[PDB]
């Protein structure tokens, strides 16, 4: 094609993210009259999300996904998006990004410093905790060998609840669970399904601890080369795909608990009051480390009412 573009992702071919990326690719190909073809590179073929963000910056990959929170790697205050229990729901996540001074500035910096254009934002589920033994209360976390991604906020979730974290890439998790090298992991329900973690985890606990969004990002080096009518095709397709993406996750959350039960998984509902209490010293450490910018980001986010209006 005139533009042989590539979209890298960590998720696999059975995931909601992949299905939404397929919708995006199809719409772009059709509405560009075949000028643009987007090929998909799932399952961390190209590296993890940190690697893929570098590749968008240098123009060697055209599209990828990232969470708003992942930008903590560059702007420490952006950890606010994944401080456990701070962002209440997706309504808050949307407003935090697009309707705060903090979030608007972040989007501008992503364009200036990191070489990426934000096309759209979707919901990517609320993270829960799976394990090889029951989590009936916070006490069961103590010393649980909890896999986390290579992200400071997830590492802190594990530490402050009393678990023993083991960071590793997403691709490595199924093996680690299967062999009981670790005792559990934490991810939204849809990823537990997509990766078939239910095959290698007998328990799931509704810890509700981190809210994930999902940004459709394009390399500036690619986006600048597209004539403006094709930029519009891409932007509009990303917005349409993100609405579909969100819907896939909202519907999965409704029924996935009963899917897992049918697969033999035992679901627990630990009391979250001590989980939330356990994060208070972590918030204090975030404020100490990130200073006025972090205090401000917190304040701006805590001011957002979570009810749709
Ligand atoms: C956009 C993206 O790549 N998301 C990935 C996230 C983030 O890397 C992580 O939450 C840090 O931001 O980690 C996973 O949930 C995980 O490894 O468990 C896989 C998911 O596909």
């Amino acid at each position: 094609a005139d533009y042989d573009l590539k979209f890298g992702m960590n998720n696999g071919t059975s995931s909601n993210e992949y299905k939404a990326a397929e919708m995006f690719a199809k719409e772009v190909k059709e509405k560009s009259q075949g000028k643009i073809e987007i090929s998909l590179y799932p399952s961390s073929q190209l590296g993890d999300d940190r690697a893929m963000l570098k590749q968008l910056k240098d123009g060697s990959l055209d599209f990828t996904f990232a969470e708003s929170a992942r930008f903590q790697l560059f702007y420490p205050e952006a950890a606010v998006f994944a401080l456990p229990y701070v962002i209440s729901n997706y309504n808050v996540a949307q407003k935090a990004l697009f309707d705060t001074e903090f979030g608007k500035d972040l989007i501008k910096k992503m364009d200036k410093d990191l070489g990426v254009t934000l096309l759209s934002q979707a919901y990517n589920g609320t993270r829960q905790t799976t394990s090889n033994r029951a989590i009936n209360s916070i006490a069961d976390m103590k010393g649980l060998k909890l896999r986390v991604p290579n992200a400071a906020t997830n590492l802190a979730y594990a530490k402050y609840v009393g678990a023993s974290p083991t960071p590793m890439a997403f691709s490595e998790v199924y093996l680690a669970l299967q062999t009981n090298a670790v005792d559990g992991q934490e991810n939204p329900l849809a990823a537990v399904q997509a990766q078939k973690f239910y095959e290698v985890q007998k328990f799931l606990a509704m810890t509700n601890h981190i809210l994930n969004d999902q940004l459709y990002l394009v390399s500036n080096e690619t986006y600048k080369e597209l004539p403006e009518d094709l930029q519009k095709v891409v932007k509009d397709a990303a917005e349409n795909a993100a609405k579909y993406h969100t819907k896939l996750f909202v519907d999965g959350e409704k029924d996935l608990v009963t899917f897992f039960e049918k697969q033999g998984v035992k679901i627990t509902h630990p009391d979250l009051v001590p989980f939330k209490e356990s994060m208070k010293p972590y918030y204090a450490e975030f404020v100490k480390q990130t200073g006025q910018k972090g205090e401000s980001a917190l304040k701006q986010i805590e001011a957002i009412n979570p009810h749709h209006h």
